[PDB]
């Protein structure tokens, strides 16, 4: 309801945040490369 | 074995580590910018 | 509705993902430094 389902909801929310950070790591990685060959 | 309070505690712990990694991404982003602009 | 073993399993999987991201942040950090003190 509002407790074990709360845990499950929050874990999914954190998975999304994980995924957003992987995408941001990749953006920053491309920014470093442009600096590197520029 | 499966302690629900333990699960909730560990989810909160991982949320704080998420938060710290966001701040570290931000630190690295500014360092990249320092090298882009100089 | 919620499978508690599954929740524990997924929390540990997300923990491993966090640990890998920490290591990836560190790799990118070294790359930036390489550009910086070059
Ligand atoms: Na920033
Ligand atoms: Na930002
Ligand atoms: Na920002
Ligand atoms: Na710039
Ligand atoms: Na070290
Ligand atoms: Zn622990
Ligand atoms: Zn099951
Ligand atoms: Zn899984
Ligand atoms: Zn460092």
């Amino acid at each position: 309801d509002v407790d074990i389902e709360t845990l499950k909801q929050e874990l999914l929310e954190l998975k999304q945040r994980y995924e957003a950070q992987q995408k941001a790591l990749a953006v920053l990685e491309q920014r470093v490369r442009q600096v590197e060959d520029q």
